[PDB]
């Protein structure tokens, strides 16, 4: 007997959004209250954030700005612009670039450590 349900993907893109939003409006909120923290780069804490480990949206401040992201399927953009109102300020990252949501390139170098295929918040 496999219990297991199939094709959850709107289920799982739901949740993601959510996460990703939960994650990107407490980062914001920490560096907008406290504008000197981008210096000094790597994450913000769970302390800081008010929330604990996540596996699926990752972060990191570089070169003093903030990059939230989470790995790209089919409708997960239409879904953080749901769930934000269609507020967030979006972009992706491909073949090592970072594209707006129209596909043009953003002429900026990306840290290293970003992978491509993802949706991207930089702040």
């Amino acid at each position: 007997l496999s219990r297991t349900v199939h094709h959850q993907q709107t289920a799982e893109i739901t949740q993601q959004a959510a996460d990703f939003i939960r994650y990107m409006n407490a980062i914001n909120d920490y560096l907008y209250q406290h504008p000197e923290r981008r210096a000094a780069g790597g994450q913000l804490t769970s302390a800081q954030l008010g929330l604990p480990a996540t596996k699926n949206v990752s972060h990191l401040i570089s070169q003093q700005r903030v990059f939230v992201w989470a790995k790209e399927k089919p409708g997960l953009m239409g879904a953080l612009l749901e769930q934000s109102g269609d507020s967030a300020l979006l972009a992706r990252v491909e073949n090592g670039r970072l594209l707006d949501t129209h596909g043009r390139r953003i002429s900026i170098t990306l840290p290293a450590v970003i992978p491509d295929q993802v949706i991207i918040w930089m702040n």
